[PDB]
């Protein structure tokens, strides 16, 4: 019901082997799943539908500059993450089908 | 030295009167208050910090789009963009954070300038 | 070896039955190929590798406010162009592999 | 009536001296050369044409980025950066297209103001 992509926008490549984290929010936020992602910059098998509850999940994405994207989203169909990686800038995008 | 423009790509306009929050992290890793505001008529916020206040750190930007696409008729995805990076790390710059709005996508750029 | 794929920025969904044409550099534009958008808002089968030789090529996507992609690249590896579309912005990101 | 604003996201900077080419769809359905010029330090384009002769019609923008990347040490994937829009349909607009530059992604955006 959840997916992450992760794309390299300087490379134009999938972003790979980068760790990602999704909380779902309690208000704090409990960790729900995480992963690398793969060859193809995606990370699947995060979550079952039986467990992707209703709720406010965040989903994170930890790689001269720093910086770190946070995708905060209310959920429940299926749910693709994307976003696309510069130096200095992120976008994302939700596919929700 | 912290300033955020927000751009509406639905309207092709300025996104006004939009509530932005920034954080900092503390040393227990919680994340402090640091400041926030409204975006102008001109899509834009400044006077959110000083450079003697705006110091080494993690911050995060987090810009309340939910309630501003709702108040438009449109039902968004998100239900904040947010950004998080290290400031100040090589001395005093000075950022924007340019954020470009659809209800299911948005983008954060960071111009950092000397 | 090219694949196009187009997204609905407002709805979050693939965008489905947009016209795509292909054109490669005479130096005027001579049409490549073209197709619509699938429901995955995806078009494959445009080209083989045989035909796809090295040049330029242009993408042209065709959808109170009218605006068009153009998306034009030297190619020749796998292409995927992907565009995500709004009403007064689109993005364009290119996954070459 | 009309400007660009270019920005680069590998810098996090504006992205300074890039040619920009501006067509204009003739009746025949060719493309006539409208206007042209290059950013300057703070990533901007102005003066490129006045209220008169920026018609109503539809109009191509280029902006060349390859040459932009190449020059900065970056191979790029596209040969420029292009939009195509109708203006001025509904009366006299300003328009500002606000470009943001990655090597193997771009986004631009109309800000339309009345």
């Amino acid at each position: 019901p959840l997916m992450v992509k992760v794309l390299d926008a300087v490379r134009g490549s999938p972003a790979i082997n980068v760790a990602v984290h999704v909380f779902r929010k309690a208000d704090t936020w409990e960790p729900f799943a995480s992963g690398k992602t793969s060859e193809s910059g995606e990370l699947h098998g995060l979550t079952t539908e039986e467990e992707f509850v209703e709720g406010i999940y965040k989903v994170e994405i930890d790689t001269p500059f720093h910086e770190h994207a946070e995708v905060v989203f209310t959920a429940n169909r299926r749910y693709t993450i994307a976003a696309l990686l510069s130096p200095y800038s992120y976008s994302t995008t939700a596919v929700v089908t």
